[PDB]
């Protein structure tokens, strides 16, 4: 199954029998649990997507792409965009052209296998930088927000799906790691969506493990997606608890912004995230 | 002297207060003319403080008075260029004489120019200041089309204004205010409501008494008696919550989309920073 089917979403309220896992999987044969799946997860990465306009874009950087799922999207969506990705993993670079050359987008989507902590992308400067619950993955987070924002357009957006680590416990970061990674890189939050209780709603599942099983004897998964699969279960947990947030965050690369005055203002949305059920709905 | 008659932001109401007495010298205190200036530059600075001047080349003060503003940044920042606009001639050449006994002749000029109109003259700036100006303009939809196309994109536009509530100089709505942003590409990054401070720093229990005394022992225009009346009135506005005074900090942007834009100008127009709980 797609990749994009695996990701997080957002669900206003829980659900009940709704499991990401059998429906993502097709265990749970409603279509209109189907519907509801890929209306959450798009309506997760539509908070970040919606702030940009692209037409005034001509380069986005996905700095862990996965299967490639979100700029092959963005891609057929905006026919003039150069995207690029980066992943660690051989098997998801080869998989990913495969299906950029499948859909005929051969020049201008790329995926490359590069550390994006440590080497820099095709281009100088993007106009759209993309990390889906990337960050959180990479050991030297100052090594990488250096590497980003060296590689972000002056004015461009930063668009990051990723955790923040509150009075509790993957490399997680606390509110001041956050707020310090992105004033001293140069980078000014437009805002923060918080939506943890909508993916841990998403998330949760009252027969997790025996659905997992059921997946496992049924369809047949890697070992690598049954941990990633207990990793979510996990993870909700956690967000539920709220030892973990998880939020939305729109950043642009300011260099004109007073040091002190851009330290304050990211303080202020990580601090006081604009939490989803209000923003919108 | 024309810096002492700007709002400041006052925390609380201290008695015995009177801006008017305290900015002539009516009343003697050097504690309260400190009090005063303070709580003048502090609000200023909520807007000024947000910007590296050090890497911009050129500020335009879009009404800029006796030019007190642009000459002080001229004094801080030796590099920039800094323009400002008034529509009356003796201001212009009080600003210009004052630019020059202080040698910022050339640098800091002051022209006689109707900015809902006529065009600057830098191409673009890097900063634009308009403290209490924009709502003194009819045509406020020409005015942003004129700062915004000579705002670089990234560049900075600093207001300092009044915020028409439920109630009655031309007072815009929050609706007004967000549309008149976001049509012309300007994104908030911050809105701070000092409403209640500037409130603070206008009350007076005997603002017609003091006034009169203004009057009779140091002499004041017709045109500086009405503009303190006025001040008088908008304190009692804003204390009622008929209006609200907020500083806008907004940057150009071509790149937001305009339905994001229109959400983010929203979110900071209707729920500001209180001034209070932002600092401490
Ligand atoms: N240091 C690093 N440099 C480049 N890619 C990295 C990285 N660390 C992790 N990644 C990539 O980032 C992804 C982390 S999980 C995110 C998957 C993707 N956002 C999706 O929706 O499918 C993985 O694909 C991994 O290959
Ligand atoms: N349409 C217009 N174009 C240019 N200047 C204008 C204007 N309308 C008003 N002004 C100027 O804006 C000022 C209005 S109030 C003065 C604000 C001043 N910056 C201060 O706080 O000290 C006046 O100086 C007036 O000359």
């Amino acid at each position: 199954v797609d990749e994009s089917y695996l990701t997080f979403g957002v669900l206003n309220e829980k659900q009940p029998g709704f499991s990401w896992l059998r429906v993502a999987y097709g265990l749970d044969p409603s279509e209109e649990r189907m519907r509801l799946l890929l209306h959450s997860q798009r309506a997760l990465r539509n908070v970040l997507l919606d702030s940009v306009d692209f037409s005034r874009a001509k380069s986005v950087w996905d700095f862990g792409c996965g299967y490639a799922s979100d700029i092959i999207a963005l891609g057929e969506r905006h026919s003039h965009l150069k995207l690029h990705g980066h992943t660690l993993s051989s098997e998801q670079a080869e998989l990913g052209l495969r299906k950029i050359e499948a859909r005929g987008l051969g020049g201008r989507v790329q995926v490359l296998r590069r550390d994006s902590s440590k080497d820099a992308p095709l281009e100088s400067a993007y106009d759209v930088i993309l990390g889906f619950e990337v960050a959180t993955h990479i050991k030297e987070k100052r090594s990488l927000f250096q590497n980003l924002s060296s590689h972000l357009r002056e004015g461009g957006f930063m668009l990051l799906a990723d955790f923040i680590a509150n009075s509790g416990s993957s490399y997680n970061v606390t509110p001041s790691q956050w707020v310090e990674l992105l004033s001293e890189h140069g980078l000014r939050l437009v805002e923060c969506v918080d939506v943890s209780q909508e993916v841990a709603n998403f998330l949760f599942d009252a027969d997790f493990d025996a659905n997992l099983t059921q997946l496992e004897t049924s369809v047949g998964i890697s070992a690598i997606e049954k941990r990633n699969y207990q990793a979510m279960r996990n993870f909700g947990a956690a967000l539920e608890r709220k030892i973990l947030s998880y939020v939305l965050f729109i950043a642009q690369k300011d260099s004109h912004v007073r040091s002190t005055y851009l330290r304050h203002i990211n303080q202020k949305w990580v601090e006081a995230p604009a939490p989803y059920a209000a923003r919108e709905l």
